């Protein structure tokens, strides 16, 4: 595998694993990243992902030894291929967890497309960010859709197109990611408060909270409303719904948080 | 009422009076803004909206009586009262007047939601903001379009799937709110003085200029701006952009200014 | 004519010059504006497009002599004209190469806008931005979609809403532009360290990637997908790409950058 799986409790912990490329993606971690997506998808005692990158490097791109062998195979090898890499931003953005992306050094190209679709990412001061693909002659054609939505159309024009690069102090300041800590103590502070948090909150009542918002946009505000709506009573009359509002009015906490 | 209506002139200030529930919105409450809202919603002599709690809190969430009594109705109940709450928010939203929020205190679930739908939002540094929805198993159903549209997918993610509290600072730094001030002189200073900015501005067309910019939203860009144009000529040609283009030549205040 | 046009290798200068009207945007400027990004459009030797106003001033917003003598006119050529800036907007927004606006004291109601369609924008810190239109009795008919996609409906609608004023400082915090210098030397430096980022980025990459961006706004995810990636594998197999991804993986630069 090129992934470390660490399932604890409800949190489970995914380690980019190829420190030697700074944990670049090669095609297979593609495969196994949307595998362990689609394992955990109807999961709900699976709470939160917790996505790092090994040995100090969260993403450095797409692999380079991969990349170049796929010539030999040609164009529409690389559309699918690209397409592919497509789909774990899809299958990531609309994973039913808590998706937490804990990034350092490196988080360029198609690492930056994963830092695109958490839920919640914690920035080391000196990770360096960017979008080098114009600069190598190519797009970043999968990524486009999520970094604007990310950021905004405004601040992804100008990253686009003169491949600018910036630290996490910028990232935060660019509402790029959530936080950003100074060094390594810091950063799983951060993480282990964000994890506390989210075990406050209940795991079918996310998943469709995020369903909803992922919706909000395609999109008719008044027929979206409709369906949350319904949505709402579904949830208030369910299993999580009436532990969770009985243990508000018996001042405890509900089953998910003890 | 639930409610203390105040009109100043051309100002409706409004103000959630059940201080004992930290301003709950009852079902009694919703319907009580709703019909003010309706009531003054053609009405130009009524330019903005000043949107408050007594005592200190804006509004807390849901009134929680009436959520328990519901329960005697069922699913059909939830669905039709959340929508309705809906129906709140979208006729907030859409309010030819400014709509000013003065958020004091408590800012939590349905009362995170209406300060959303505010033209401007003015926090006290000490407020507290959160969407406790999924904490208890519930959804911020109503909510989360409104939320996406106030400060991003990629804020209200992380507010959302993690219950997360936080201060008027940070409402000011996520872009949820217009102004954090540290006093109550201030927080008035700033109401008064958006208020007067505001008197400088005719009704029509900050009406018409409203629709816009919420239709500018979803609306495909070539029909939207061709539908401006004639919005535009409608606009220069009245009796508002002639009075306001010639108060401009000549040196002085157009009307709706004094 | 009203503009001074200064090209150099792959960047083509573009000076607004009324500078007694503070270069206001006449009928005349716009369909000279309109016909260079035509004439540029599809010349991908053309790498890059600097706006800049004459005598400090960037634009003060639509010429009153030409607004005021519209009026024997009538209505249909306020909207004919006033649409006309639109698909000015529309056109400078969609210019494949990279465009860049200087930004030097009024920058209000019209200039406002082309401010709002660049992809980098620097701005004076003493340069003076607002939308007066209300308080005129007219819309910023044509800028409301602009605006609410450069900074959020939440910033946007307060602006256009009370024609608040605000400085080059502000306008950075809200998004409006990208970059704020104190002085001229300085956003003079900026421009060429932006220009440099931008010689790296290989000219075809650009205009298919700024596309995919403007495409995704709103502009259904899975289809978009399927389409880029089509596109990926192209930029991958042309010219530029497979250049590019071997000067990366050798020592140098590639010949764009050279």
């Amino acid at each position: 595998e090129t992934l470390l799986l660490e399932p604890i409790e409800g949190v489970l912990r995914i380690t980019l694993n190829r420190p030697q490329s700074r944990n670049a993606m090669s095609l297979a971690m593609v495969g196994e990243l949307r595998a362990v997506l689609a394992a955990v998808r109807d999961d709900r005692s699976v709470r939160a992902l917790v996505l790092r990158g090994a040995d100090g490097h969260f993403c450095a791109g797409g692999d380079i030894k991969d990349m170049a062998g796929a010539r030999a195979a040609g164009a529409e090898a690389y559309r699918t291929l690209n397409r592919a890499f497509g789909s774990l931003l899809e299958e990531a953005q609309a994973a039913p967890q808590l998706l937490v992306a804990l990034v350092e050094g490196a988080v360029l190209g198609g690492g930056f497309g994963l830092a695109c679709v958490s839920d919640v990412a914690i920035a080391a001061a000196d990770a360096q960010f960017g979008l080098p693909e114009t600069s190598l002659g190519i797009l970043p054609a999968q990524i486009a859709p999520f970094v604007v939505r990310r950021i905004g159309l405004t601040q992804a024009r100008r990253l686009a197109l003169t491949a600018a690069r910036f630290d996490g102090r910028e990232a935060l300041r660019l509402g790029l990611v959530h936080f950003c800590e100074a060094d390594a103590d810091a950063l799983e502070q951060r993480l282990e408060e964000t994890l506390e948090q989210l075990r406050r909150c209940a795991p079918n009542a996310n998943a469709a909270t995020k369903a909803l918002l992922l919706a909000s946009e395609s999109g008719e505000l008044g027929a979206l409303l409709d369906d949350a709506a319904r949505q709402f009573a579904e949830a208030v009359g369910g299993a999580e719904g009436s532990e969770g509002t009985l243990a508000f009015v018996q001042k405890r906490k509900p089953v998910w948080a003890q």
